[PDB]
């Protein structure tokens, strides 16, 4: 359970990425795809992309890094009272999307470096501890919610 204190620190790096959500996206999915390659594998809509350039210049993998990272706002906005938030997003992503815990590792991790890179500012020690406790909580509660839904994770 996290602090109000660390919600805090992870309130006030999201705000930045707030200035420019799409451009965060980008770079976050495109560290994912470019350090865990086999992730990219996964998503049917993007496994044909086969370059950094291509990923960015695809206007449709910029919508769905929008989507992604607003999911996770919205979740990250609740300070750990996201219980409505994960129903849904861990239905898809045990049954149709078939997305292991492993693979939301990798994109904490994504998350984690861009922010780290785009934001000294605001993405001290201090705050990096915050947003890694903060994306625990909600790999874990995952992982509970996809025990629930029949899926190993
Ligand atoms: C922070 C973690 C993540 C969040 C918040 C997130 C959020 C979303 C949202 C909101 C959607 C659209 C609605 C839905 O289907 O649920 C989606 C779709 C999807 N997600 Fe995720 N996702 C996350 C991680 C991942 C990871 C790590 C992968 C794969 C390695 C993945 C694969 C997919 C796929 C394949 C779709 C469908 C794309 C399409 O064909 O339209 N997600 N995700």
């Amino acid at each position: 359970v996290l602090s109000e204190g660390e919600w805090q620190l992870v309130l006030h790096v999201w705000a930045k990425v707030e200035a420019d959500v799409a451009g965060h996206g980008q770079d976050i999915l495109i560290r994912l795809f470019k350090s865990h390659p086999e992730t990219l594998e996964n998503f049917d809509r993007f496994k044909h992309l086969k370059t950094e350039a291509e990923m960015k210049a695809s206007e449709d993998l910029k919508k769905h890094g929008v989507t992604v990272l607003t999911a996770l706002g919205a979740i990250l906005k609740k300070k750990g009272h996201h219980e409505a938030e994960l129903k849904p997003l861990a239905q898809s992503h045990a049954t149709k999307h078939k997305i292991p815990i492993k693979y939301l590792e990798f994109i904490s991790e994504a998350i984690i470096h861009v922010l780290h890179s785009r934001h000294p500012g605001d993405f001290g020690a201090d705050a990096q501890g915050a947003m890694n406790k903060a994306l625990e909580l909600f790999r874990k509660d995952i992982a509970a919610k996809y025990k629930e839904l029949g899926y190993q994770g």
